[PDB]
């Protein structure tokens, strides 16, 4: 994945991860806009797949001539709930070093929405850009590996995300099979309001809990040997949580950042990017989901955070 | 939950939760002795789910005359999954004040173990049997409302298990749809080797980081209305955490706790029952998994686990 990411990077030259979050009133509104204008954006998805995809949930509803009929109402919100998906990449690929999809989006709909997840995963597959799934799993070792299956095995994933309240003996479970290996992100720094609760109030010797937490986390990555094996054990740490990630790339150099909260949570992506810079910038993925997904021209999102990503890097450079 | 737990505990005299967390081995194991016997088990699911319950995800094949046949792989996995689920609930209901379903276990599949899970969760709300799906979610507000309708819309959880590293503000967005209320355990203190690395070396003003989580999360539940509204957040606490479970009930001496680690990962039932102990025995939810679901027979691993409880009961009336 280190030289995945590092490939990415050059051809696209962006740190920009898209996030993919789809909610009911992305599929509906993307539905009802195809409905209405003939389904343009389905035509495309089916043109522009490259050698074509073929999904392997559905596959063949998917990819024909004619939508499902409203009568068949689950029918069309899986054909829907693809196509969107579809629709958001196809657009946004030009732009992306990676994306990142919420597990939780995938979930309401029970087993419809996986099969949607597995196909998404699977065309980004079929394009090789690089993927992560935002689960924030955790649990104790025995229970750890099935969720590694679910991400690592049937997903196919590079990344995904955890959360090591637990501790960081799990990530044991997560980032190897002795013989594969694989990248996960830690939660550092959370965007939500009240996150200083316990990741900035609590603290042993000194140090803040968030501080104790990268540190207990990069010294079980050494152990795992990860680098050597071409995989890491990243941070999240929130857009707009400055002082966090500027205190992160100190104490950790040559660390891979994945920092949400730009666009719909208003993170100030130039300060943060000054912040938490690396000269090898795959290694601050600047998250950006509902600021594209719900925007009138996702395409032009994507675009316009590209400029701006560029601009900052050039100031930094 | 609070008013379905007393009614529960009364019928069944006990505060064992069977946890419910089938492995590849399990499922193939069952699915091989059950070709072995002529599917004495598959039989029993028929006639004694009792008002008959109807599986909503592939109830046909699963309700058949005859079972898949091995060609179909898939359709065969699937039947044997539902029924190894169905058969350890029959074996073990009249035991059982809830069980707890981890959702690890249900997705190496794909789609194929998130249907089971939903037939599982149907079945045990068609008995009326407390259900908890163990998931230690956590996400930002916004994405954790979709996990609580998978949760609690679609699959009808009478609760979940959640992970506040990020939070207590987390716990609106699970607990409440304003209108609906729903109870949830959050992890304090866990059965792992290291789990003192965060969970008690981290502090403030000389209070150990579980009881910071703890402390937090009740001024939570006071500001949701919860218990006002028949609902709680209870405490995810190890069952080989002999000094923090008494910790815990001594601050909090009407608190619900779920505790793992019975069994398998050999828990001192008696210890930690002693020491968490309420009057409200369902108060301390006792989970036991493997030492049930992996026992030569399910029934009478169950019955035991009923009268080491029972009579560690007794001695502390
Ligand atoms: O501290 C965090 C950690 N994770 N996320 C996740 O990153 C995404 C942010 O999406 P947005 O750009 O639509 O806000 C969502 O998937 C959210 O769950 C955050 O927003 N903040
Ligand atoms: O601290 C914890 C928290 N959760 N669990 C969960 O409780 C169950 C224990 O199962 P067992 O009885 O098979 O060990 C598994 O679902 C496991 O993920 C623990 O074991 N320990």
């Amino acid at each position: 994945l280190k030289i995945k990411l590092q490939k990415r990077r050059d051809e696209v030259n962006t740190c920009l991860c898209i996030g993919l979050d789809p909610d009911e009133a992305d599929i509906k509104s993307f539905m009802q806009s195809e409905k209405q204008n003939g389904y343009q954006s389905v035509k495309k998805n089916l043109s522009n797949s490259g050698e074509l995809f073929a999904p392997q949930m559905g596959g063949q509803m998917l990819l024909a001539e004619t939508p499902p009929k409203e009568a068949q109402e689950k029918d069309e919100f899986f054909y829907f709930f693809n196509h969107f998906c579809f629709y958001i990449i196809n657009e946004t690929k030009e732009y992306a070093l990676a994306y990142k999809m919420n597990f939780a989006f995938y979930l309401p709909y029970g087993s419809l929405g996986v099969d949607v997840l597995k196909n998404v995963f699977d065309y980004l597959h079929h394009l090789n850009v690089p993927t992560i799934l935002d689960i924030k799993m955790n649990d104790i070792g025995n229970t750890v590996k099935h969720y590694r299956k679910f991400i690592f095995d049937y997903l196919r994933s590079d990344s995904c995300t955890a959360n090591i309240y637990m501790g960081t003996q799990m990530l044991r479970d997560i980032c190897l099979d002795c013989k594969r290996y694989y990248s996960t992100f830690v939660l550092v720094k959370t965007t939500n309001a009240d996150s200083h609760i316990f990741q900035n109030r609590l603290s042993l010797d000194g140090k803040e809990a968030y501080v104790v937490i990268a540190e207990e986390a990069q010294k079980m990555a050494k152990q795992l040997h990860l680098e050597e094996n071409g995989e890491f054990v990243g941070f999240v740490v929130g857009a707009n949580c400055y002082d966090e990630i500027k205190k992160i790339r100190e104490l950790f150099p040559d660390c891979y950042i994945l920092a949400p909260g730009v666009g719909a949570q208003k993170g100030d992506l130039r300060k943060m990017l000054c912040n938490g810079y690396s000269k090898n910038y795959e290694k601050v993925l600047i998250n950006v989901g509902r600021a594209i997904t719900k925007s009138g021209s996702p395409q032009q999102a994507a675009r316009e955070y590209h400029q701006q990503i560029k601009e900052v890097l050039a100031e930094l450079q």
